[PDB]
């Protein structure tokens, strides 16, 4: 399939070179998989989700996304226009409030909640989680990531946005999950993206057009935005039978576009998520 004049980052994870605007992908498009966006929620009523999104948990007085961050991330995962896995089922877990913040213990609760809830959902092709959030190193927050992964969810986490080594941030530093740095449409590392040997992969993170609340769409930037490209890609690959939730971070690394980013420090992978669909 092909979706012309696509946001640059969808084109980019289906291209070997930068500077193209069509997204080439297999039409199964993540059918039969499930992605949990653990964030500020999802405006499920957005036309762009087409009935494929459901809040299923909020730790606040309301489950609605009143911030837009979660809605944006979820759109990159699985909205019809702006998404990677255009036919996956989305599930929202509101751990962050509407200013986008949230206490560690609420975040850990939401994570353990996915390890369990997945057993209340039909996700025969695989289950992913996407965590576009992070704060300073915590053994506990990391351990909640690891539990989620161990239970058989592909966990994708933002590496952070301070320009540092991500080894000091959580859940980014945790080893056993898939820590996602950011890039721009000219294959530069995004100027805010964290780096460091704990990263597994880069995806598109600078000027990422996706959904917003009110039914609306904006471009924003962040490792938040890079993270749901890798989650959605993991869903797409599960569905195609290429990989599994426990194997998907390694499969994505193995099949990435290797050398191609500039602005990589020494010691950080130079790997760019690729769907290996057009070539
Ligand atoms: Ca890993």
């Amino acid at each position: 399939a092909a979706q012309t004049n696509a946001p640059w980052g969808l084109a980019r994870i289906s291209s070997t070179s930068p500077g193209t605007s069509t997204y080439y992908y297999d039409e199964s498009a993540g059918q039969g998989s499930c992605v949990y966006v653990i964030d500020t929620g999802i405006e499920a009523s957005h036309p762009e989700f087409e009935g494929r999104a459901q809040m299923v948990k909020t730790y606040y007085y309301s489950s609605r996304d009143g911030n837009g961050h979660g809605t944006h991330c979820a759109g990159t995962v699985g909205s019809r226009t702006y998404g990677v896995a255009k036919k996956t089922q989305l599930f929202g877990v509101k751990v962050l409030d509407d200013n986008g913040s949230g206490q560690y213990s609420t975040i850990i609760a939401g994570m353990d909640f996915v390890a369990s809830d997945k057993n209340n959902r039909n996700c025969p092709k695989g289950v992913v989680a996407s965590l576009s959030l992070g704060g300073g190193y915590s053994s506990s927050v990391n351990s909640a990531a690891a539990r989620l992964q161990s239970s058989g969810v592909m966990v994708a986490v933002a590496a952070g946005n301070n320009n540092a080594d991500a080894r000091n941030y959580s859940p980014a530093s945790e080893p056993s999950v898939c820590t996602v740095g950011a890039s721009d449409r000219y294959d530069r590392r995004s100027s805010f993206s964290n780096y460091g040997s704990v990263l597994d992969i880069f995806g598109p993170g600078t000027d990422i057009l996706s959904t917003w609340i009110g039914g609306s769409t904006r471009s924003i930037s962040g490792t938040s935005m890079a993270t749901p490209h890798v989650a959605g890609l993991a869903a797409y690959l599960m569905t195609l039978g290429k990989t599994t939730a426990a194997s998907a971070c390694r499969y994505i690394a193995d099949t990435a576009n290797k050398g191609d980013l500039s602005n990589i420090p020494f010691g950080t992978v130079n790997l760019l998520a690729y769907n290996n669909y057009q070539a």
